[PDB]
DNA sequence: ATTTTGACGCT
DNA sequence: AGCGTCAA
């Protein structure tokens, strides 16, 4: 009653960029607006692996990790755009830039938590506290929320989207006590507001287009995103949550999608996120951990701790490339060239952080696969990254996998290798 | 023969 | 530290 917590001290919005490598494409190259189209790397196996597709083209059935032969088949008319090839590898320099564009101009509004290339968390606490106080008490017109989604509604006693979509806008506006500003759910509103405004800003300001979530914790917020996407937003209130979660299946919420969503499935013989409310936390952490558990038990209420991390910048820069089937890498000549063109990707790409960000890296790590070893990595060495530069690096990864060559014959390679990766962690000031 | 990334947890 | 999980 008065002393369960209830998670709604928070404000949080989830920014996702809608099919990111696509608009970039887009943007620089008009001929493929408004078309189905996607982005593709490589091309001479099977015409290339789809990394990202246009919602025109997901309406043919167009999916990520299709080969494009297998995607012109079920789309002819699919128009690509190739990812950047630089040192014999895919290079994504492009997308990591129109990134930062997003990025910075999210920082604007507050602090941000990057969490991948085209998704970014924001806390919007603070900033609903100074909008509420500047409102002063006035409604909150529809007017303010042309893109958001009220889950839920509308509900109770039109057949075309955007009627349905104002329908349950106005239920909800209706319903609000504007005059309280500790509201949780007229403090989730203002925010809405703020994410029209933000949204705003990124297409005014980049061009591309991008959904996003607004509620009280990451997990909520992130769930709300997919709720309507493209292009709009969506509302998702602490009491939206029951009828929400008695029926979403538990892999659609973030971390239960992998193995862990399939043995709360397995152990406890339910489907959906809202059936573990009939478990005692002790129940949960029995099965899943003591952090788990109690995570899975608040978090199926709609109630989550994390916070919003105060990162912009990305905490490694790696550099990776697979050698699948007969181009496994089986001579020394071949391993010491395919680790200089990693180390000079990655020297380049570091000197850039260096000058951007005022920060070195201190440490490189080196990971390899062998072909036959079912692990995705079959050697993972640090060793230290004392200068940036890319022949000092391929020499020190070398030197730390130079072991694993069982072959007596200095020559050759064996097993051969099926992957090479770079990667500089351990960013300190400069 | 999706590939090329990132973040964070475990021991 | 090196390995595993989960997600763009
Ligand atoms: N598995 C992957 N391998 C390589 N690149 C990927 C992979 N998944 C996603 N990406 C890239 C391309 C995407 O444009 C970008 C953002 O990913 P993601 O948000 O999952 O999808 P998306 O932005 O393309 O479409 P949408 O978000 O509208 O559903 O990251
Ligand atoms: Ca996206
Ligand atoms: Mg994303």
């Amino acid at each position: 009653g008065p002393h369960m917590a209830t998670g709604q001290d928070r404000v949080v919005a989830l920014v996702d960029m809608d099919c990111f490598f696509v608009q970039v494409e887009q943007r620089q190259n008009p001929h493929l607006r408004n078309k189905p189209c996607a982005v593709v790397q490589y091309k001479s196996w099977k015409g290339g692996g789809i990394i990202a597709v246009s919602y025109e083209a997901r309406a043919f059935g167009v999916t990520r990790s299709m080969w494009a032969d297998d995607a012109k088949k079920l789309c002819p008319d699919l128009l690509l755009a190739q990812v950047r090839e630089s040192r014999g590898k895919a290079n994504l320099t492009k997308y990591r830039e129109a990134s930062v564009e997003v990025m910075e101009i999210m920082s604007r509004f507050a602090v941000i938590e990057r969490a991948a290339i085209d998704e970014a968390y924001v806390d919007l606490t603070s900033a609903v506290q100074e909008r509420l106080q500047k409102l002063q008490g006035q409604p909150i017109s529809a007017d303010l929320l042309p893109s958001t989604y009220i889950e839920g509604l509308p509900q109770g006693p039109t057949v075309q989207k955007e009627g349905m979509r104002k329908q349950g806008l106005f239920q909800w506006l209706d319903s609000l006590q504007i005059d309280n500003l500790t509201s949780p759910d007229l403090q989730l509103t203002v925010g809405a507001v703020i994410v029209e405004e933000m949204r705003a800003a990124i297409e005014r300001e980049t061009g591309f287009q991008c959904s996003a979530g607004i509620s009280h914790n990451k997990v909520l917020a992130k769930l709300a995103c997919g709720l309507n996407k493209p292009n709009r937003q969506t509302l998702v209130s602490h009491g939206s949550v029951p009828q929400l979660f008695s029926q979403m299946p538990i892999r659609k919420i973030r971390s239960l999608g992998g193995k862990l969503g399939a043995s709360v499935i397995e152990i406890l013989g339910i489907e959906y996120m809202g059936e573990l409310t009939q478990f005692t936390e002790s129940q949960l952490q029995s099965h899943f951990g003591e952090k788990n558990g109690s995570w899975l038990y608040a978090m199926c209420r709609g109630i989550e701790h994390d916070p919003v991390k105060p990162r912009q910048l990305p905490k490694t820069i790696g550099c990776s490339k697979n050698f699948p089937g007969k181009t496994a890498l089986a001579t020394r000549e071949q391993v010491q060239w395919w680790l200089l063109q990693l180390a000079q990707e990655l020297e380049e790409r570091l000197t850039k952080d260096r000058n951007d960000n005022d920060r070195v890296a201190t440490q490189l790590v080196v990971s390899i696969r062998v072909q036959g070893d079912k692990r995705l990595s079959s050697l993972r060495r640090c060793c230290a990254l004392t200068r940036y530069d890319a022949h000092k690096m391929s020499h020190d990864a070398f030197t730390v996998i130079k072991n694993c060559n069982t072959s007596g014959i200095q020559t050759e390679w064996s097993p051969p290798l099926t992957m090479l990766f770079l990667c500089a962690t351990k960013f300190s000031a400069s």
